[PDB]
């Protein structure tokens, strides 16, 4: 039901690395920034919600529609670092919107296996 704890980009530093060093495409709801680690056996999935969206529970509510859309994606995604930053146009997304648009990126950054 949950996307594991090994599967989640915790502390800024590994943040700041993809940020300087890692892609990006960009939506009209989010930017999907992925890094790249070889030695990594696992994906990374780390959420940056835009916070120009104040209500900590349609912040809460859209971080757990893309860990939710990722958990159905962990298998056919590459084992990266992703950064998923969440545009304010972001903020009113169903499930199905948000994982329609995440694969718009995916398949754009051709993350997929
Ligand atoms: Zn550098
Ligand atoms: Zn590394």
């Amino acid at each position: 039901a949950h996307l594991k704890k090994r599967n989640r980009l915790k502390k800024n530093e590994d943040f700041q690395k993809v940020f300087k060093h890692g892609t990006s495409v960009a939506n009209r709801q989010f930017v999907l920034y992925t890094l790249d680690q070889p030695e990594n056996d696992e994906l990374r999935v780390g959420l940056s919600v835009s916070k120009k969206i104040g209500n900590a529970v349609m912040r809460n509510r859209i971080k757990r529609l893309i860990r939710q859309a990722f958990l159905e994606e962990k298998e056919r995604l590459k084992e990266k670092d992703y950064i998923i930053i969440a545009r304010k146009p972001a903020s009113q997304l169903t499930y199905e919107e948000t994982k329609k648009s995440l694969q718009h990126l995916f398949r754009k950054s051709s993350l997929y296996k």
